[PDB]
């Protein structure tokens, strides 16, 4: 419980929440060029 | 009126708005793969 806590807060950052959206953008870019 | 401005305060930190703004992109996900 304590690992994920810490894994929460982590992935409750700032910083790693603007990577994970990053990484949605990227697969929102990469689904619009398999539409296109 | 204390309430709703620190609720609008909440809502204008940085965190909440790069929540918000992973919300909206999930929304942008879930509806191009309506349209795929």
């Amino acid at each position: 419980m304590y690992i994920h806590q810490q894994q929460q807060k982590n992935s409750g950052t700032l910083e790693e929440r603007v990577r994970a959206l990053g990484d949605r953008v990227d697969c929102i870019n990469s689904q619009l060029n398999r539409v296109l």
